[PDB]
């Protein structure tokens, strides 16, 4: 069916419409927080904020701004957290934002250097010996060790509130393999990603929403949110082939803008769904 869709969109070409159209069509509601005169360092790009409806907020006594957004899609019964990549000046929000919102997992969509531009803070360390403290939250982090594979990494991280003593196991999973341009030519990894991520639990209900992120936190996370989200609803409609793509990202710009930043991004989350229902 959707098969079908998919088919007919590219013998016609327009991949480049459809996408038009859901930017046309895309909810537009306020974020005056983001761009208030105090949070403009906190903002990667000035293009891309979160909706004050939706944005995630800080819970100690300092400014609650972080540019994140509480992605809640209720018929699928899930829920996703998209920030940006952290700044130099935001890593401790970041995980600050991790320790309060209860997530389990980090999910990481990008090189922290690509084609030799920086898309990221070096926001976790490196080295079992070198932990990092971040002051201004009052947070450790430990790496304890990591699986490097081939086309993606998972990390096991240890996350300790310094003020209580209470430690966390945080997964980090980090696909290390998008494309420097465009999209990957088979969804086949990206899949076998998505579905190592929801095998760990990191996705479950009993824990905090997973927080997802590439450069924005719009493109690539879009992506996987939006693959995931439709997988549910097939799975779990009476009929599976009602799974409307265009609907369902329309549904999670509600939560924030910009989600799918290209017409190839939007054939890949076809690409992908389509495959990975198959499986
Ligand atoms: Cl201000
Ligand atoms: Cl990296
Ligand atoms: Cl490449
Ligand atoms: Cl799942
Ligand atoms: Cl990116
Ligand atoms: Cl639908
Ligand atoms: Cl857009």
């Amino acid at each position: 069916e959707m098969e079908k869709e998919f088919e007919q969109i590219d013998k016609s070409g327009s991949w480049a419409a459809i996408y038009q159209d859901i930017r046309h069509e895309a909810s537009d509601f306020p974020c005056r927080v983001a761009k208030l005169p105090k949070n403009k360092n906190r903002n990667r790009y000035r293009d891309v904020s979160p909706f004050d409806h939706s944005r995630i907020k800080l819970h100690q006594e300092d400014n609650d701004y972080i540019n994140a957004s509480l992605i809640k899609m209720e018929e699928a019964q899930r829920s996703y957290i998209l920030t940006q990549g952290p700044l130099p000046n935001t890593c401790g929000h970041f995980w600050e934002m991790v320790w309060e919102q209860k997530s389990r997992g980090v999910v990481m969509l990008n090189r922290v250097m690509e084609k030799g531009s920086l898309k990221c803070a070096q926001y976790w360390p490196q080295k079992e010996e070198k932990e990092m403290i971040f002051e201004d939250t009052n947070l450790k982090l430990t790496l304890i060790s990591e699986d490097i594979k081939s086309y993606y990494t998972v990390r096991q991280l240890e996350l300790e509130n310094l003020t209580t003593q209470e430690t966390r196991e945080i997964l980090h999973f980090h696909y290390t393999t998008w494309p420097d341009f465009g999209v990957p030519e088979s969804p086949a990894s990206f899949l076998n990603f998505l579905f190592k991520v929801r095998e760990s639990g990191s996705l479950s209900p009993e824990h905090g929403p997973v927080v997802v992120h590439c450069s924005a936190g719009i493109g690539r996370s879009g992506t996987f949110c939006l693959a995931d989200t439709c997988l549910l609803l097939m799975d779990k409609r009476k009929d599976p082939s009602s799974v409307d793509i265009k609907k369902v990202l329309l549904e999670m710009r509600k939560f924030r803008m910009g989600l799918i930043q290209t017409a190839d991004q939007l054939r890949f989350s076809y690409l992908a769904v389509i495959e990975g229902a198959k499986f």
